[PDB]
């Protein structure tokens, strides 16, 4: 294969460009599985990475918080016209048990940031932000994406599995995804295998807890667990009924912003796709700042779906193609440009021709 070659001319430059320590990318195609690893997931220990080296996975977590909605869905444990007060029993009539699930999940109550704010960090403060929540724009209309928004998704899927959060993704999501290194928690047995992540002053890092952070932003994984996801998201039909389901559920656009459809944690776009198409889903406008939302007007023949992930000290895209049965993973442990991530795919998804 000219694989290998393709990600060592586009992926490989980059940890020099941007003083990247380490980096995993994964490309699957026709059932094949590629791995190629550079440098090092710890500095100080010399220790390089590969196939056991666990990344957090940042904002590309909310996939798996989108996947374990879809199977409680299909369960009947939720339905995502429902509100959280049917579940978070103590948040009945306040303005917030009047936002669906799916409302929650797709970033469009019409009040939510990106952030929690700081002082917002106890179980009890959580609780307590949410009653005092109001309305700014008609609900429905804008989307803001936002951790407290489908991180509220994540903790109500949770209450209707009668699980906490993690237990939902280690015994239930994750083994039925086959997956046997992704954590919520990185036990002891694998801290050793646990990369350092580094931060923009070079400085080993990792994620710091915050208010609901495993449904936001608080996975961690290796490459080959990465390209097992994305091997069940280019074949849910393989996999048990019950995650199947959960599966296709996150496929299916709800609304659009422009050019980018919204999905249940993936972001969906009509295949083939321009480059600036992909790096608008990713521009300030759309990341940072209010959009007013449509409906999905064409319903795309052939999609491409993607997400990007950022902890402080790492960063992950993800990419797949349903009917060129192709996909690529990234990670690495430094932030590097949202931008960059997407064009380096970009070009070796379109030469695997
Ligand atoms: B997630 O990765 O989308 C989310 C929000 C975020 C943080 C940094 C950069 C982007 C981006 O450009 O798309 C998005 N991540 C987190 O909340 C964890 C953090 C990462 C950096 C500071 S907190």
């Amino acid at each position: 294969q000219e694989i290998k070659k393709l990600v060592d001319q586009n992926f490989k430059p980059l940890l020099e460009k941007y003083d990247v320590p380490g980096m995993a990318v994964g490309v699957i195609q026709n059932n094949k599985k590629y791995e190629m690893y550079y440098g090092l997931q710890s500095v100080q220990d010399k220790k390089a990475v590969n196939s056991n080296t666990i990344f957090e996975l940042g904002s590309v977590s909310k996939l798996f918080t989108a996947t374990a909605g879809g199977y409680a869905k299909n369960k009947g444990k939720i339905s995502f016209d429902d509100t959280p007060g049917k579940y978070w029993k103590e948040l009945k009539n306040t303005p917030i048990d009047q936002v669906n699930l799916l409302q929650l999940a797709t970033y469009t109550s019409g009040n939510l940031a990106l952030q929690f704010p700081d002082e917002v960090q106890t179980d009890q403060q959580v609780l307590t932000f949410f009653k005092d929540w109001k309305p700014k724009n008609p609900i429905g209309e804008y989307r803001q994406y936002s951790n407290p928004s489908i991180g509220l998704f994540g903790k109500v899927v949770a209450l209707s599995m009668n699980k906490p959060f993690d237990q939902v993704l280690e015994k239930t999501i994750f083994p039925a995804l086959g997956l046997k290194h992704s954590y919520v928690n990185v036990p002891k047995t694998q801290m050793q295998n646990y990369a350092f992540g580094y931060n923009q002053e070079n400085q080993p890092i990792r994620v710091n807890p915050g208010p609901l952070d495993a449904p936001a932003y608080g996975v961690k994984s290796t490459l080959p667990d990465m390209l097992s996801f994305i091997h069940a998201n280019l074949n849910p039909q393989k996999y048990p009924t019950d995650i199947q389901r959960a599966i296709n559920e996150t496929h299916q656009g709800r609304y659009q912003v422009n050019t980018m459809y919204q999905a249940l944690g993936w972001e969906e776009f009509s295949y083939p796709a321009t480059l600036q198409t992909l790096l608008d889903s990713n521009s300030e406008q759309i990341v940072m700042k209010p959009n007013k939302v449509t409906a999905i007007s064409k319903e795309p023949s052939v999609k491409m779906y993607h997400k990007t992930g950022s902890t402080s000290g790492f960063g992950t895209y993800v990419v797949f193609i349903p009917k060129e049965n192709i996909g690529l993973v990234m990670l690495t442990n430094k932030r590097i440009p949202n931008e960059e991530r997407i064009k380096a795919a970009y070009v070796v998804l379109n030469a695997i021709k």
